[PDB]
Parts: C-alpha cells; sequence; structure tokens
C-alpha cells in the first residue's frame, strides 16, 4: 500500500539521518493521519536545528476550508489541552479568516507539532483581530509595514513551542534585493548568511515571522525557496541539503524540494528542507504564490 510505504520511507530517513524517534509515536500519527499522507501535500522533512542532530518532521496540507487535523487530532488524542493561549488560537484563526487549505506536522518524536492556515493571501491586518495571538505580533504592526509584510499567506500555530507564525507573500521588490535580506536580519540582530546564501533568499516567495508568549521580540524568521528537482537544490552550502536532495524517498524519481532558510539571535539559525514526496507541494507553492510552474 502507499501508506505502508510511506510509513518505511519515514522511518528510513529517520534511521539514515539518526533522527531521534519514536515507533509508538509514528504508530499514533498513522493510526490518525496515514491515509492523509496517501491523498494529499504529504511531505517529509529533515532540519539541522540542534547541534550535530537532525530531526525528521513529516506533514501534509490539503485544500479543505476546515481544520480537518485540528478535529483528527482532538479526537484521536493527538492533541490535548495545553493550558495555554495555544488552546483556542487555531479555531481562532478559522473564525476569523476564511481558509482556503489546511495542513499540520509532525515530529516523529514527538506527535502533532503544528497546525496551519491557508487562506487567500489578505492583508495581515486581518490577523490583528485573532484574541489570542502574542501581543508581539500587534505591537510588530510598523515592523511588517517597513519590510513589506503586508501580504499575510499563512498563519501556523506550534503547540510543542509555544509559538505562532505568522506567513508573507514576498511579493515586493525590494525583497528581490540582499539588502531586504542583510536590512531585515540585521533589524532583529540575527546572524547575516554568506553572499551565496542572500543570492538564494531574493528568490524567496515566502517569508515567515515567528512570535510567541515569552518575549516582545521575533523569535526567529524563515525564508522559503522552492527548487524544481534534487540537482537544484543548493547542495554545496550544507551537507544535509546534499545528502536529503540526494536521498530523500518519493513516489517520484526526481521529485521537487522546499528549502526553509530560518534565521535567530544564535540558536534559531539553521535549514530545513522538505521532499516533495508525491510531487503535488511544489507545485501548490509556486501557484500559491502568483509563479508559473
Ligand atoms: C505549498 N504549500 C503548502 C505548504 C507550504 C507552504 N510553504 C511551505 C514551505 C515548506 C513546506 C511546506 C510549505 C509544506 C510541505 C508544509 C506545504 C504543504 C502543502 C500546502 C499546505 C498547500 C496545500
Ligand atoms: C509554510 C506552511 C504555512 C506550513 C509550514 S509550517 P513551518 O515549517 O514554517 O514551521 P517552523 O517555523 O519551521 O517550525
Amino acid at each position: 500500500t502507499i501508506v505502508n510505504r510511506i510509513r518505511t520511507d519515514v522511518v528510513n530517513v529517520a534511521k539514515s539521518f539518526g533522527a531521534e524517534y519514536s515507533e509508538a509515536v509514528i504508530d499514533q500519527i498513522f493510526q490518525g493521519f496515514g491515509e492523509k499522507f496517501t491523498n494529499t501535500g504529504f511531505a517529509i522533512r529533515v532540519q539541522n536545528k540542534r547541534n550535530q542532530k537532525v530531526d525528521c518532521n513529516i506533514r501534509y496540507g490539503e485544500a479543505k476550508e476546515n481544520c480537518l487535523a485540528w478535529d483528527i487530532a482532538r479526537e484521536s488524542g493527538l492533541l490535548s489541552d495545553q493550558g495555554h493561549p495555544v488552546d483556542t488560537l487555531i479555531q481562532e484563526m478559522f473564525q476569523a479568516i476564511p481558509a482556503i487549505a489546511y495542513g499540520a506536522d509532525f515530529d516523529i518524536n514527538y506527535g502533532l507539532v503544528k497546525i496551519w492556515h491557508l487562506p487567500k493571501i489578505v492583508p495581515v491586518e486581518e490577523a490583528f483581530k485573532i484574541p489570542s495571538l502574542p501581543k508581539s505580533v500587534n505591537a510588530h504592526i510598523d515592523f511588517f509595514k517597513k519590510y513589506h509584510l503586508d501580504a499575510l499567506c499563512a498563519l501556523t500555530v506550534d503547540y510543542r513551542n509555544k509559538s505562532t507564525n505568522l506567513y508573507f507573500d514576498a511579493h515586493h521588490p525590494e525583497q528581490r534585493t540582499t539588502q531586504f535580506y542583510k536590512n531585515i536580519l540585521q533589524s532583529q540582530q540575527f546572524e547575516v548568511p554568506s553572499d551565496e546564501v542572500l543570492e538564494i533568499l531574493v528568490n524567496c516567495p515566502e517569508i515567515a515571522v515567528t512570535f510567541n508568549w515569552s518575549s516582545p521580540g521575533i523569535e526567529r524568521m524563515c525564508f522559503y525557496t522552492a527548487f524544481v528537482n534534487r540537482e537544484t537544490v543548493p547542495q554545496h552550502i550544507n551537507p544535509v541539503l546534499k545528502k536529503f536532495a540526494q536521498e530523500a524517498p518519493a513516489l517520484l524519481d526526481n521529485p521537487g524540494f522546499l528549502v526553509g532558510w530560518s534565521f535567530g539571535p544564535d540558536k534559531g539559525t539553521y535549514i530545513k528542507i522538505d521532499v516533495d514526496y508525491h510531487g503535488l507541494v511544489v507545485p501548490s507553492f509556486f501557484h500559491m504564490h502568483n509563479l508559473p510552474l
């Protein structure tokens, strides 16, 4: 079956990359969501957040108007009460902004980590009326304006990290210059990457900003870049990129990949890479940012 092939590929990724994982957690996740993984925008992610350690997440999105993952996880026990503002945040999001898609993210050592909300691109102001958002979000209004973070294309709730992300379509011409990325990173006293990386960031169609309930500042931000196949991934920049690009499983022979370039105070600076397991994620990314496939 597809679902068994997916589960096998996921375990094999975790073994090959030495990622921590729990067979019992994988069982919970697949009992809840394995069918969803066979039928929708599924991806396997590795990232190198922690020191000399790769973590593995599995994720999916589908074009439903309602947050089916929240219902499945609550009914399944994969999502329990947190005693925290995250408890209702997803619900608020779907009540406050119409959704054209949803998705969910799972750490295979843990369980459900995040749920997300994909509306049509709307002005970021529509987020400020979500009650349970951390206060730092509405406090960054002038920040969003200045850096052309006006076109909100997604929201995520991170139940494990106790954080939320706002995602922006990076449509503005200034976001086509490297000085934009040096500026936006410097404004938070984040690490500035090499010139080559910056030359990669100028093409990014999507910028994520992470807020939390423990500081008034931005926790991290992330720049997403898609690549149509294994070869066009900048494999020379980091060994995890090379290895995952060359060895990641998919139901296609030469699948595409989504690379997130994350930046923070220094931790927060690292790479994430997702394999387009079914071939749907990358055309979705381009289409959702009004770009030719
Ligand atoms: C395209 N797409 C959306 C997501 C997405 C947006 N940006 C990303 C950067 C990195 C990774 C992903 C995404 C994932 C794999 C989570 C995508 C899954 C399909 C979505 C939900 C559309 C139906
Ligand atoms: C990008 C779409 C909205 C869902 C992906 S959630 P993410 O990978 O950006 O979340 P992290 O900040 O990396 O934990």
